[PDB]
């Protein structure tokens, strides 16, 4: 019942953001949950956390609990994290699995690759079948050394959802294979997914909050510049990627929303070193204590504003016609392809 | 507007759990408040708490704040714990009352009885009446040993309710009016109700995760059989009472509803000796640390699971037709009773 | 959809409080919020706070975030403190603001008047305008020594609201302009507004529970009798004033509501000493741990009980045709100019 118009943000001159209702409202979250998160191909992990048979992460979005897995065969495959017989979750955390998923509550086990193996008492129930009793899988795709689920059986691939992306990553990191999760940081955020992806796509604040050029392509952008080139990635619908000078090393940001004001973030500090130098220890620590604090603090005291009724409705996306750094125009791009979910 | 048809597990040899919206919606769970914990005799304590002049008890049941106090005259009354003048509560905890209640708020006092003994300058304000300014009662019933309450008055008895249930439980324990609350474990529990009833009612997992026949009966069930008796019964809608082997001591599992998600658990364990062997106090500590946890993480995660998308709307009742141990036909039983209240 | 009759409490000696929805209900609670909390005079501080050039203080009410601020100019000024850019907040706390305020995202300026001062890159923004894009503000007056905001620009005066009280207010308290904040009490209370005002507005539990007369004014009314008189005023919507024996201090009650069953208090107490009497010291802490968590309780049961369906829906309010200091009729008063806006 709350909907846009298709020219919204098209133009990104002339350009505000959001009503305030598309930040806030239950509504709108179920109705992009359904039709944008569970449509769409979700980055979850670097691929060096899933390189080994039996190797096994877990992952929570949109309130669905997933295992990544990969099989003895060194297939890699993907199922929601609920046993089918009634229904109690299979496994925690992340870690290197056994050759069969035992069920804690009936022990029903199951093959690496979800298929049924033994269901005690089976074969005396009326109308049972050990196929169709499996573990249900959905879509994953290993891309740009990343790993992406989808919740959508009939989806077509990464590369039809991002187009180019993974050429231009590599062009920007050559080394992404050999990189190794250094660091990682959780934090459940209140904020609105949409607000963390409106404060990564400008460079109003690089300086007073924390050769500059964002272009946009197909379902994602790039920033781009020299400070020795720096590049910093944003994919549809919230994934990001720094590529911070040097090249050597690269930054993500994961967003799992969870409700309309709120988000799960994971940002992973991945190094292609298994012992950390000093300036990576470091570096590690000025990431944890100041420079995420503060972009954490900055989306938590945007939401609680944008819902005051002293907050006009919309707020004015800074464009400048010559797309300098401190330009905005990025925002609008972003929620013009989120206005077409809302037609 | 969500509804069962009436042979909904009137077969246990094919027979699927409720559809998920049954364990998880507000407004499955706002109809079976009113239709089923509002009308039927709730079980709340052993009679042992209740059987001194001036002792009582109070209990939380969807969201309902019940007294039940035994008499000056012996005579066992329960009421909402409630002050008719203006909303106060009453009384906290259990104990011995005093020879009148006096309501901390403008000290109207209340005769144990519930009659209002004196409320201040009363005689000074107009169209007053001393009676209707009572505490509200409702219906208790002692039975079985045990204490049940009725939140309608047109209520007939618990016997009505549980047909031969009084009669079976005595033969299962002969010292049952001798018993002594010797521990009691209070935890709110983040699962629905019928999800509980769901677990105690099979034994698929008495072996992978803690001479067997479970017989239903007229609103309740029995699990019984050799280890030396014991026995297991479960009673609509949800107290559970179990005589473990020697039947010289009980267990009774209280379920108080509070929301679709949320179940307050009483978990009372009755001696007949005072003060304890130290088998019992070993015992005790066992059920604290071990057993009980076991149990409530099985729910927790049940209930965690089953709104999961992956999860397939419901779930296989794993009946055998020689229903032996680790047949689940007991939910089958429970679930059609339920049915009945959802046509 | 939740109405109630004119002559609702029109007639003290025989009245009723609210039915139970009223206090209970979201939507009475958003329909008050517009009606009542939107359109009229909230009392926020007492003038000492704001005395001086660039002092400032910040008050949630009704999920609103203001700032009051007296400008460099001496003018008392209060916004929305929200940017007006993308709805940051502004300022946190009291004190003494700077000669501008710098938003901490992309650091805009504002003058003390709201006026935008600096916004940059602003110039290079196609059709773009400094005006129109300042601090949102609302009505301020200072009056009867104290401070009151509304949300509503249209507004009349607060003598308008509150006819005859500043006047009165000042017979009860001649120093009220040297008045200085010796302590306050912050409490997030488990209690709907009108229970607050309820516990207020009655005498007949200040012996019970913690030469009287009691009489009502257009909005507001006054306690007042002999103990050396004693003063309380309670005013529309919920801000009560005392004035002690001795007439030399104050204290002042504040109700910032926060939903249908939670308000915010703040409980200050005023004396004309900087530095405090052993008397006055001792005075705060009898306040503190005695008298406040008294009344805090009571209305967080009364809370807790009126949802009860043992609660008869409503309650008598104890009027005797004398009006003697135990007689409840304040509260028909209240609840008579209440019901006049759920018509
Ligand atoms: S729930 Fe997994 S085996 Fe029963
Ligand atoms: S609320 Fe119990 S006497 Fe007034
Ligand atoms: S939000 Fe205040 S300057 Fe951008």
């Amino acid at each position: 019942v709350e909907k846009l118009p298709e020219d919204f943000c098209a133009n990104p001159d002339v350009a505000w953001t959001f009503p305030k209702v598309f930040y806030t409202s239950s509504q709108v979250f179920e109705h992009e949950k359904e039709a944008i998160f569970a449509k769409s191909w979700i980055c979850v992990a670097h691929g060096s956390e899933l390189a080994q048979p039996n190797d096994y992460i877990t992952r929570k979005v949109i309130g669905e609990n997933i295992v990544i897995i990969r099989g003895k065969d060194s297939v890699l495959r993907a199922f929601y994290n609920v046993c089918p017989h009634r229904g109690h979750e299979l496994l925690s955390g992340s870690g290197k699995a056994k050759n069969v998923i035992t069920c804690p509550y009936h022990a029903w086990t199951f093959k690496l690759d979800g298929s049924l193996a033994l269901a005690r008492n089976c074969d005396h129930v009326e109308s049972f079948d050990k196929e169709n009793s499996s573990m249900v899988p959905l879509k994953v795709e290993e891309y740009a050394g990343f790993v992406f689920i989808n919740m959508d059986e009939n989806a077509t691939c990464v590369e039809d959802q991002l187009p180019g992306f993974a050429e231009r990553l590599n062009q920007a990191c050559g080394v992404i294979k050999d990189l190794k999760l250094a660091a990682r940081f959780v934090t459940e955020t209140p904020a609105n997914w949409k607000v963390i992806v409106d404060n990564y796509m400008e460079c109003y604040h690089c300086g007073p909050a924390h050769k500059y050029w964002h272009t946009t392509h197909q379902n994602w952008t790039l920033q781009y510049g020299f400070a020795p080139e720096f590049h910093g990635f944003w994919t549809w619908p919230c994934t990001m990627f720094n590529v911070p000078p040097g090249s050597n090393f690269m930054t993500v940001i994961y967003e799992f929303p969870v409700d309309a004001e709120t988000t799960l973030q994971h940002y992973d500090i991945y190094f292609t070193n298994e012992e950390l130098t000093q300036d990576q220890k470091d570096l590690i620590e000025w990431y944890r204590n100041v420079f995420r604090p503060e972009d954490l603090n900055l989306v938590e005291s945007v939401q609680r504003g944008l819902k005051s009724r002293g907050y006009r409705g919309q707020g004015r996306i800074m464009t400048d016609k010559q797309r300098s750094g401190i330009s905005e125009h990025g925002i609008a791009y972003f929620q013009h392809l989120v206005a077409q979910y809302h037609q």
